[PDB]
């Protein structure tokens, strides 16, 4: 029932790049999902205490959220686009694992994920 430390957003010895695909992931993908009416539950790590989800981090062992993704993008934490795309997919998948079909939060994730997929479809070719 306690919260873990959030996912890493800073790690100086981790190799980093800024690529045109990673720029797109910030300026288009993250920006698009962040402004959405259903973004707010996903804008920070799940607070299992405040939300009264004592089992959450006993079930979800790779937590992820857009707050974390936003910091990772702003701090140029990634090596490539795939790492960032994986974080979004982890966020959506966690929601679907933990909750049940038709739950409000699942409907919210589904709407964000639809947009996510539309934007990743238009991912620019590298460099
Ligand atoms: O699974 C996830 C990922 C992001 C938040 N989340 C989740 C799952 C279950 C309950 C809550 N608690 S909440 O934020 O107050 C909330 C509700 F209680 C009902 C509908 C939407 C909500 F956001 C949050």
């Amino acid at each position: 029932s306690m919260n873990p430390p959030p996912p890493e957003t800073s790690n100086p010895n981790k190799p980093k790049r800024q690529t045109n695909q990673l720029q797109y992931l910030l300026r288009v993908v993250l920006k698009t999902l962040w402004k959405h009416q259903f973004a707010w539950p996903f804008q920070q790590p799940v607070d299992a205490v405040k939300l009264n989800l004592p089992d959450y981090y006993k079930i979800i062992k790779t937590p992820m959220d857009m707050g974390t993704i936003k910091k990772r993008l702003e701090n140029n934490y990634y090596w490539n686009a795939q790492e960032c795309i994986q974080d979004f997919n982890t966020m959506f998948t966690n929601c679907y694992i933990y909750n049940k079909p038709g739950d409000d939060i699942v409907l919210m994730a589904e709407a964000l994920e639809k947009l996510f997929l539309q934007k990743i479809n238009e991912l620019p070719t590298e460099e």
